[PDB]
């Protein structure tokens, strides 16, 4: 409620401005240990959860490293586009210069001024199976 | 209305039938001969502008052949993607072998079952300024 519910807010607040400043991918366990560092006080069981909510409501992308583990960054202000989840919302980080090339010349092709693009892939994920 | 309305309608559902038929691109002269071939009187100004409606509402795909002509087609049934007009509504078929590739090895590449995808382009067109 008033002690919980806004300590709650607050938390995610916290978490949601360390990674304003990353300017890349992090685990949740390494993003628990700068908090840390940084004078708050909030359990790594409370940030998986909320970099869960970011990784699938599309705040925060991700990856899964040779290890096993989750990654995660704010969505990363260069140029790119999103592989999406149907089932859970995880969204992935994806790319490529000669794609991007194809889509800017085929509109100079035909004669075409102020071009613009979107590229979406989704898909079932590995763990949603 | 009845005598003009109804034989409107009934002008363009015989365009739109030649449409189904044919698989290959077609300017406007071309499509009028066809119907007066098949027995239709259907004057050119009326085709033209059927077509036109059609090219900007997304029903025909259309081109600009190197005389200067528009050509048409009902949309091609075969995979593909579209450039669009944000003024007029001009629909232009695209694609690419390698532009398609890079989407399918990038999907079962993070571990994806159920693999979809949309690419879809915009700009103002030529004739647009
Ligand atoms: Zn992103
Ligand atoms: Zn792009
Ligand atoms: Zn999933
Ligand atoms: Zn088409
Ligand atoms: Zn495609
Ligand atoms: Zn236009």
């Amino acid at each position: 409620a008033s002690a919980a519910g806004v300590r709650s807010t607050r938390q995610r607040a916290a978490i949601s401005t360390l990674l304003e400043t990353l300017d890349d991918f992090r685990s949740a366990q390494e993003l628990h240990d700068e908090l840390r560092r940084r004078g708050e006080n909030i359990g790594l069981t409370t940030v998986y959860r909320t970099l869960q909510s970011m990784a699938s409501s599309g705040l925060v992308d991700t990856l899964h490293t040779d290890t096993g583990e989750s990654v995660y960054r704010r969505c990363s202000e260069h140029h790119h586009h999103h592989l999406v989840c149907r089932s859970c919302g995880s969204t992935i980080e994806v790319g490529d210069h000669e794609v991007e090339a194809w889509a800017a010349e085929v509109a100079t092709k035909h004669g075409f001024s102020d071009v613009s693009h979107t590229i979406e892939i989704f898909g079932t994920c590995s763990d949603c199976r």
